[PDB]
């Protein structure tokens, strides 16, 4: 149900030309929907702390998750939970006990504060690529749609130069 | 239950502390919270036309609006629809007939396309200044939070000058 992990990703904004091209490029056909269904208090906490909670629901599944600062990249909980608990958290804005509940303590978040704010659809795709694992995000935002590539590695200086190599390769600016 | 309405919209995003200066200026101290559930087709169909579907809830009330263009500004067509014809919109993605569809058909939307995309808070003051409606927006998408001031106003010139000249008056920067 619970896992922790150090995650290292580069991003960068794309426009839908590149993107196409790109997805094209990599023989990207098939993408997968997920919906965040995230949350925050009045005073942005979260934000403030460099944080993110939010609950993923993909396929049949629900993933609580905290994302927060580590020394490299982020330092990522997750916590499955059935649909109902994710429904309850939702409607009632009381945060399930657990692991992520535990860290939100100790990085002193406000949590009876913590509101659910919204929702967002991601159509996301990824490929394998020199020992990291590539990302093709397409976001539907309230008034804009965002085209994004990622880059989740293992070494962050040496997924770095490939990443800026990827880039540079393709003539994508870095955003 | 149902109206349209030409809007003409000017837009400036803030700082925080601009954000609050403002509201004191205004006497500006409640906010009314409001959720915008927003609809769109895997093609971007709506952004492709210059327009925007939502069901927006506030205090009581569930609201479809459909914004597209109009020669200057938008045509906004609003429906007041039950909570359960909210709830199925959402759940089955099927769009509820009358004023709002209508307009959807004309534009040449594939309706049977349009999925439920995502949900936004906002919490909003409005105070009515000059030719129109000034709008104190608070927003929080899902990287971040955003202070925003609009200005609502039938007549473009004048409530164009009006608002560039009330941001001149606070040394807020223009930013689009």
């Amino acid at each position: 149900a619970m896992t922790q992990e150090i995650e290292i990703e580069f991003k960068n904004i794309v426009t839908e030309e590149e993107f196409h091209a790109l997805c094209k490029s990599f023989s990207i056909e098939v993408f997968t929907k997920q919906v965040n269904h995230y949350f925050e208090t009045p005073n942005s906490s979260l934000k403030e702390a460099g944080s993110a909670l939010r609950i993923r629901h993909k396929g049949e599944t629900y993933t609580l998750t905290l994302k927060q600062p580590a020394e490299v990249g982020l330092l990522e909980t997750h916590q499955v939970v059935t649909e109902n608990e994710a429904k309850m958290m939702m409607e009632t804005n009381v945060i399930i006990s657990g692991a992520v509940m535990n860290q939100l303590c100790k990085l002193q978040i406000p949590v009876s504060a913590l509101t659910y704010m919204g929702s967002l659809t991601t159509e996301r795709a990824e490929t394998l690529f020199e020992g990291g694992t590539l990302v093709f995000d397409h976001s539907f935002y309230y008034n804009h749609d965002d085209y994004e590539i990622e880059f989740e590695v293992q070494d962050e200086e040496t997924g770095k130069a490939a990443f800026i190599h990827l880039l540079k390769q393709h003539n994508i600016p870095i955003r």
